[PDB]
């Protein structure tokens, strides 16, 4: 696999799993994903990804 | 930054615990929100590495 290849697929790894537009900016509490952006984060009260309940929505910085 | 290859390393090395840069960020700090360690790394510390804020909690997060 090319490096660039390689590079799109880590590139699109970030991406906000709802618009898959913005990058990942939020960790849900208590599951731990990071599944959206900020925006995305809005509109969720379970993880799409294993549907626990959060209870807080921490934003990440890198 | 400057090359395809040179961003492929950064996205790479970004997933990684900045302190021993040996296995994978597993901790978000609460409340700064930094990244910064592995769970082994994160034992340690009572405030973020990198802005010093007090850690009242350490959540464990999935990163691959
Ligand atoms: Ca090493
Ligand atoms: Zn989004
Ligand atoms: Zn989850
Ligand atoms: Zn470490
Ligand atoms: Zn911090």
């Amino acid at each position: 696999i090319s490096t660039e290849e390689q590079l799109r697929r880590l590139q699109e790894e970030k991406l906000c799993k709802i618009c898959m537009d913005r990058n990942i900016a939020i960790v849900f509490v208590p599951c731990g994903h990071l599944v959206t952006c900020k925006q995305c984060a809005e509109a969720v009260d379970k993880c799409p990804m294993c549907y626990t309940v959060i209870t807080f929505k921490q934003k990440i910085f890198m």
